[PDB]
């Protein structure tokens, strides 16, 4: 990426401060619920804890993250309540069915554990890396790349080219603070420290 920080952003209609994780890239400015640290991240309906009893009306949509063997699920995208863990690699096997459903399934011990996503993209992109950490060692695991930050998982993204305007917003409660202005949208931003600031002011400023 160009450049990438926490950040702590709006007041929408309620005047809510949220931490965000933000990230400039290919011209996109994008932020997130967290930081995108992972093999993959995203969310997939699923029937919680492989039940076969489970119906598919009851499959509750979870935020996945797959670190290393171990593919972990959510919550929220925020990640602050961990709802379950897989060890991929103790698996029957990884079943591609991305053509019947978008979905994949993960056959463990008594149960298998059903993915589904939302496009085909999507569970063609999980299958690939569960198929790949099921069988590899923890050296070639460990040499595996993260994905870079999905524009699916974000919060909300933004052309720079759409930038109109990136001015600092002097407020006495927030001396780091500074508004990003589009022709549709105005949205306010805060940085931990002065030149965090300063350069998302200099880095956003260079299209329209």
């Amino acid at each position: 990426p160009y450049f990438h920080s926490f950040l702590y952003m709006n007041g929408g209609l309620m005047n809510s401060w949220k931490r965000r994780w933000c990230v400039l890239k290919d011209e996109t400015f994008l932020w997130f619920r967290s930081k995108q640290e992972a093999l993959k991240q995203g969310w997939l309906h699923n029937n919680g804890g492989g039940s076969s009893t489970l119906s598919r009306r009851n499959w509750k949509k979870r935020w996945f993250v797959l670190r290393q063997s171990k593919l972990m699920y959510f919550e929220n995208d925020s990640e602050e309540k961990l709802k379950g863990t897989v060890e991929v690699r103790s698996a029957k096997e990884i079943i591609d069915n991305t053509n019947k459903e978008n979905g994949i399934d993960i056959i463990m011990a008594d149960r298998t554990f059903h993915l589904i996503a939302e496009s085909p993209e999507d569970a063609s992109q999980w299958f690939s890396v569960l198929s790949q950490v099921h069988s590899s060692t923890d050296q070639e695991i460990r040499e595996m790349h993260d994905e870079q930050a999905n524009p699916q998982n974000a919060v909300g993204t933004l052309d720079v080219g759409l930038i109109d305007s990136v001015c600092a917003s002097d407020s006495p409660d927030r001396p780091n603070s500074f508004v990003i202005i589009t022709a549709n949208r105005v949205l306010h931003c805060n940085a931990d420290t002065p030149e965090e600031m300063h350069h998302w002011i200099t880095l956003l400023q260079r299209s329209k």
